[PDB]
């Protein structure tokens, strides 16, 4: 009948993610320098 | 289901070749009068 550090822990955790997107440019570029 | 330098050079070296063997066949079709 009647019924901030977290955000900022899960945000930084979000950010973190951008490992694997990091890993796999770097990955790319390894592969196209290969080419060369 | 899924499977340059180099390649440069492998091409000249066969644009090279074929371009001797171009030119002996050439100068051996020239007409025996000629050649004699």
């Amino acid at each position: 009948g009647q019924l901030e550090d977290m955000a900022q822990r899960r945000k930084e955790a979000a950010d973190m993610l951008k490992a694997l997107q990091g890993a796999s440019q770097i990955i790319a570029e390894i592969r196209e320098t290969h080419l060369w």
